[PDB]
């Protein structure tokens, strides 16, 4: 004490202790997702597939979504359920291009831009509260949406 003050190190506890993270450290949601009400699941039409992004892969605009399905407690003690949607993940080489680039699966719907030729670039997808919101989504001219779907929703003022 008095001069030279070093971090919080009271020297008690040995153990680490992550404070129980289990959660997504510094990442959110930098992107919106695609709430599809119809009776079919996402994938969108031809073309492209993936929305227009931002800076998420220059040379490898691939990808997919991951079914979200977030419940919410509406009244006191209803369940209003969270309109379903699927949020975006990026993909190309600089970020994770860990998984297989293209792993089917049920409630995850891959595709790939028109011939990636991947490339390095890895700085989104985490939308940290005190960074910025999330740049969502913008599906091109056409890209449009399959039998009864809604856009990522894009809410109308931040």
């Amino acid at each position: 004490m008095g001069s030279s003050h070093h971090h919080h190190h009271h020297s008690s506890g040995l153990v680490p202790r992550g404070s129980a993270m289990g959660l997504p450290n510094n990442t959110a949601s930098w992107f919106t997702a695609l709430t599809q009400h119809g009776k079919e699941e996402l994938r969108f039409p031809r073309g492209q597939g993936v929305p227009i992004n931002t800076n998420s892969g220059p040379d490898d605009q691939i990808g997919y979504y991951r079914r979200a399905t977030r419940r919410v407690r509406g009244g006191d003690g209803k369940m209003k359920e969270l309109s379903p949607r699927w949020y975006f993940y990026y993909l190309g080489t600089g970020p994770e291009a860990s998984l297989p680039y293209g792993a089917n699966k049920e409630g995850i719907v891959w595709v790939a831009t028109e011939g990636a030729l991947n490339t390095p670039k890895d700085h989104i997808g985490t939308r940290n509260p005190n960074n910025n919101a999330a740049t969502v989504l913008q599906l091109p001219q056409g890209t449009t949406l399959p039998k009864g779907f809604y856009a990522e929703g894009s809410r109308g003022g931040s």
